[PDB]
């Protein structure tokens, strides 16, 4: 799955552009990317929403946002 296939790359990096992975699972997702205080959830189940500071985002979005 794309968005799926999105943590997956990430995850063999352990970051992104300046971000760093996590994948501590909570009550509101996984903790995805963190960079400073922006923490990018994604969700568990398909399509993976992600979501930032409460914004759910989307895959191709989230790219550009993360720069």
């Amino acid at each position: 799955g794309s968005e799926e296939h999105f943590v997956e790359t990430v995850s063999l990096a352990g970051s992104y552009r300046d971000w760093s992975y996590s994948g501590q699972r909570t009550e509101l997702g996984v903790e995805f990317l963190k960079r400073g205080d922006k923490i990018v959830y994604h969700t568990l189940e398909s399509p993976v929403e992600f979501h930032l500071d409460g914004e759910v985002l989307s895959l191709d979005k989230l790219k550009s946002l993360l720069s």
